[PDB]
């Protein structure tokens, strides 16, 4: 059986149209157009021998706008910057005549949203992740895929939340929020940096459980239940996020008449093991994998 | 670790540009225009009573140009109609402005491929699948869906080879190539119908285990060896594809020094079981990532 999941990016047509390609003579990346701005990674100052211990701020005394070369695949005069954070604000003389309806939002630890990954001003693949909770996510990005974008739609109005900034030594990638905010305790630095530990994001992991449910797969509820206040407590000690509860689970929890806490007590026995079976075709939890996505994907609610 | 591999659609915008929606009074479903042509399901001429033993050729006949309603979210008026195994070709009056370069292909098992799903004529998500063994795909997709698409690109051109059809009674999913076909040995008739038994695919299976190799992870390489011959001989017996190589796989080759045979020898042992270890964090063997996927994603290769 295949359970109706898979991972599914917004349509990307919106945000393509609102990348363009920034050089500063050493790097190139990628920024993002909207209006009259263009925010891009402030490390398109660096020159390659200074990724390890920039300094941003003399960096950008140093610049002027003909310093910033900006086109999209036409050329964008310049004619204003500024540093926000790790992101650099660069004014242009051309609003985006694509410009969509948009905000900035910070996306939180277990949450999904879509990448448009880019190279040289050229979208080249989309994909979903997931916020890890030690705010990193497991993407797919290469050299020159900085300012890549995240986002999430609600109605016509996209939501950015993500600007690729770099991977760490285990493979993981952050960026910064549109606030200029790096995710975590990461720099924009390329220098080792401690990484915090992840975790099983717990609510997802009740959110697949529940799609296992709806599937037709529900060996794993028995009576018992566990309270959130108890699963709580265990969690900390057993490297899961905190659960908190959302009206997109307790969707779930009306459509399939298994309650959250007999699923949470399910989590605290199949984390011991799953005795050789199988949930989903898995043979250990997923956290990939939203309330969100279960009910969009499976039952049809948006 | 995190192996830098995730499901990686194209940007979908080209695409997006061609959805428009198709009603004939009974089901609405999603139609690609291209051209002065609209593709879509022949299925869309279908009362709700008669999807179980459709006479489409009957249908056909019963229909007149006005029989159809071509709306993009425009109306376009259809001015010829006619019928191609499974699919509709509508003419319609104007010209899709935004006709991508294009050609039709048919997708093989094993092979990955972007898929817009389309509601109401509106691009609502975007996912990649690989085409299994036995002809079906595992997507998502509800009631409206049919005449979603799927796609490969090369360059600038979209070669389209999938529009969806129908669901199967275990959760997976198949349609139609753009030459009217369906997939496998189905049939766009809502009856029972045999499913071929799935298999593993076995050159994605080495295409992943050379992802892992990649990552660092080779403790399941040993200098034991399986031809191509012997092992294809032991995949009939195993719910294996046959094994055949290409040169991507030949690349992923060169750049690990580990030969493939050694990497058939290591997928019938692992067959058996990973002995409590894990692979990319897996414990099972995954076939969803194409020798192209590894390439690109890891390695920078197009
Ligand atoms: C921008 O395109 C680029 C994206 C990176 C490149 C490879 N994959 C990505 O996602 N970002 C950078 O090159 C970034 C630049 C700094 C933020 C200024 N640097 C970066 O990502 O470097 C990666 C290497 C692994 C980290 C340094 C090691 C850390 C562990 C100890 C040894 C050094
Ligand atoms: C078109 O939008 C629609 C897409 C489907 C609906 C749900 N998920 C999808 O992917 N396609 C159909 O509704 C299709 C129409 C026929 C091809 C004419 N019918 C379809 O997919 O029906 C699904 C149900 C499961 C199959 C019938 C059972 C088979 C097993 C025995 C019992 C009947």
């Amino acid at each position: 059986h295949h359970s109706g999941l898979v991972k599914m990016s917004h349509p990307s047509g919106d945000v393509e149209a609102c990348m363009v390609q920034v050089t500063c003579g050493s790097m190139t990346l990628n920024g993002l157009w909207l209006d009259n701005t263009v925010w891009c990674p402030r490390h398109v100052m660096c020159p390659a021998d200074q990724l390890s211990d920039p300094n941003y701020d003399a960096l950008l005394i140093s610049m002027t706008n003909h310093s910033f070369s900006v086109q999209k695949h036409a050329n964008l005069r310049v004619v204003g910057h500024a540093m926000q954070g790790t992101l650099l604000k660069l004014t242009v003389d051309v609003a985006n005549p694509s410009t969509p309806a948009y905000t900035f939002t910070t996306v939180k630890p277990g949450a999904a949203f879509s990448v448009l990954a880019c190279y040289n001003g050229r979208p080249t693949g989309t994909f979903t992740v997931v916020m890890r909770p030690n705010y990193t996510i497991k993407g797919s990005f290469l050299c020159g895929s900085c300012g890549s974008v995240g986002y999430t739609k609600e109605g016509s109005v996209i939501n950015f939340c993500y600007m690729h900034q770099m991977e760490l030594a285990n493979g993981t990638h952050t960026g910064s929020a549109f606030d200029g905010t790096m995710y975590g305790a990461f720099m924009d630095k390329q220098v080792h940096q401690v990484q915090l530990t992840d975790k099983y994001c717990s609510v997802n992991v009740v959110a697949w459980l529940y799609a296992a449910i709806l599937n037709g797969c529900a060996w794993f509820v028995k009576p018992n239940r566990t309270s959130v206040v108890s699963f709580n407590e265990w969690a900390l000690a057993n490297q899961f996020t905190e659960f908190v509860g959302t009206q997109s689970v307790d969707m779930l929890a009306v459509k399939t008449g298994v309650a959250i806490e007999q699923l949470l007590y399910a989590i605290q026995q199949l984390y011991t093991g799953f005795q050789g079976k199988q949930i989903l075709g898995s043979t250990m939890l997923e956290d990939e994998f939203t309330p969100e996505d279960v009910n969009m994907q499976i039952m049809g609610v948006v």
